[PDB]
């Protein structure tokens, strides 16, 4: 059941399996959202969490580890990701899709974890309607925009209040898996880094499906955006664990 | 047990689990190699294969699907990958490491799969000793090179016979996971595309661990290397299923 937070313990011998079932009616897209965290401060035994779809498998390790420049390590405890939104057409049918969440680890004593699942109520961006959302290095986001019939070009405008952390806004076509990671978001489509403002101009003629994904991914450090670095004698920067950035996104017709 | 090919059937209700255990003595690196293939020609239900380590989880889908330019799809049946090589130091101990291989799917009838596991006998490249190996878009490779005490710079030279397919040779530091995919290999470290020849100059001063990984990844198409494209009316190019490239690698002291 969505909108519920399960709590559990993991260890070498026991793994937890939760099967979710849901339907997506035609002309409406429903993106699933997974909200995991683990309280294990240790890094030699991170808890692995996998989400399996009908076609795609996505796995990650918690607490997520980042290796910035100058060999500083970062340990993030809250991780989150959005799955491939299965698309339905005028070929109707209540597609009774299923999604597995499997958690396991090999910690000698174990590790705590809390897991929440929820469909994104606002997944399809609307024209000229400003939306507010909070991102984070380990909590990337993305939403689907569908072009209108009359409009032939759009400008997507993103505004933030606090300049740091550095962030990246990308636009890709609809062919999942969706590239929403710091080391991979740059491979495909358009993208740009930003602190306060960003704007991408898109034409429907370059997108055969007349609908595209917009992905927001926050960097772990701020070197690429000209930021500074707090020199700390501790390699594991436990202070950099709650990085967040408020964001407003609006798509205006060109 | 390594050097053995297991055969099995997968479906919605049944999954297969095989736990492997092995040890890596200090000053010797042992990289595990996973050799999977599936005979399911269908693409709406690919079989998912995951490999779980003590810290890292790596998952892929078979038959692997590639989306080149001009919306041509490719279906590769043989997939393979090398895991994170756990490193042991003068702090001795026969590290009795374990690695899980879990296979599952939801095909309405099922899908065949054959799985083989083996340690790489030649994983640490030797100076001035030429090595021969066969790569492929879905079968990437990588090996570890360790700098000598006297030598301070090296040149790695790669030579192939057949110009196509296009390939990429990358060098990264030792901090796994190792970036050995077409959309990600370009993120970190040095790399270059090639058809027949390539050469990377490296200094030990830029590598704190005085040892680096060398990754060979073959592209699915040849557009980036100036190759042509066989125009076919079939979107699923079943002919492009056995792409291979013989390769010779030699590290000379600068
Ligand atoms: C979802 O699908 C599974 C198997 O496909 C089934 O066992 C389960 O009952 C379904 N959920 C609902 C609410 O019917
Ligand atoms: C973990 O996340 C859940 C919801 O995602 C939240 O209720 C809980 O407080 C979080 N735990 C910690 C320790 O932050
Ligand atoms: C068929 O497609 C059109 C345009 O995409 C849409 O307006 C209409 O609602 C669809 N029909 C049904 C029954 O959903
Ligand atoms: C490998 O480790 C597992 C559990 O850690 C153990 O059950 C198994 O016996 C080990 N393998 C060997 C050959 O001892
Ligand atoms: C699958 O791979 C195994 C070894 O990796 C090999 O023996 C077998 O012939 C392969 N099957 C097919 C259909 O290629
Ligand atoms: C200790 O390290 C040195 C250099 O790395 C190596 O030659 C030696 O064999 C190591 N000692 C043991 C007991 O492995």
């Amino acid at each position: 059941d969505f909108d519920h937070v399960y709590s559990g313990v993991v260890n070498l011998s026991t793994e937890n399996i939760y099967s979710f079932n849901y339907t997506s009616q035609p002309d409406q897209v429903t993106a699933v959202r997974v909200y995991v965290n683990s309280s294990s401060e240790n890094l030699n035994y991170p808890v692995l969490v996998v989400v399996r779809q009908q076609k795609e498998v996505l796995s990650w390790q918690v607490p997520l580890l980042f290796q910035g420049l100058y060999q500083r390590s970062y340990n993030y405890q809250e991780v989150s990701r959005t799955l491939c939104p299965s698309e339905a057409t005028n070929e109707t049918g209540p597609l009774q899709q299923l999604i597995f969440v499997d958690v396991a680890s090999m910690a000698p004593l174990g590790a705590q974890y809390k897991l929440l699942v929820t469909k994104l109520k606002h997944f399809q961006l609307r024209t000229n309607v400003a939306f507010h959302f909070t991102a984070s290095p380990s909590q990337p986001q993305y939403f689907l925009y569908k072009f209108p019939k009359d409009v032939d070009s759009v400008i997507i405008k993103v505004v933030s209040e606090m300049a740091y952390p550095c962030s990246v806004v990308s636009v890709q076509n609809i062919m999942c898996p969706v590239y929403d990671l710091d080391h991979n978001v740059e491979f495909n489509g358009v993208y740009q880094s930003m602190t306060k403002k960003a704007a991408i101009t898109l034409q429907k003629k370059d997108f055969p499906g007349e609908q595209f994904f917009v992905v927001f991914v926050i960097k772990p450090e701020d070197y690429a955006c000209g930021g500074s670095f707090f020199i700390q004698e501790k390699e594991n920067q436990t202070w950099n664990l709650q990085r967040k950035k408020n964001l407003e996104v609006t798509i205006v017709p060109s």
